[PDB]
């Protein structure tokens, strides 16, 4: 693999991470959920649609669409 | 620029246009806050917030240092 190709693999996968680690967070929180709880599930849900939506233009490049393509669904 | 420059760099424009689209709205929202607002504000704090961190990713690249790598302040 070439350096650019490295770097979007491992930024793909800190991606994923990111999906667990806010999904977590975000279960955990809405577990209770006061005003805090919400605040917070917010915050997690927010970023993970943030990094759910990334995920889908990792997949326009293993596709070898342009970034601003529509992933498969 | 190779399919993976190119990629990376629409990528980045891409990330450069949330930051601008959330701040507006983050700004706009916090200027009222009334959950509704607030909810709202910390929405968009919160894309803000993993749209900066990517920017600093992206630094990383145009400098060729790894993903992981800590981005210059």
């Amino acid at each position: 693999m070439s350096y650019e190709k490295e770097f979007l693999k491992d930024f793909e996968d800190w991606v994923k991470t990111q999906i667990q680690v806010n999904q977590l967070a975000m279960a955990t929180s809405q577990e209770v959920a006061d005003e805090r709880a919400k605040d917070a599930f917010i915050r997690y849900e927010s970023k993970l649609d943030a990094y759910e939506f990334l995920l889908g233009k990792f997949d326009n490049y293993k596709n070898g669409k342009a970034f601003h393509d529509i992933p498969d669904e």
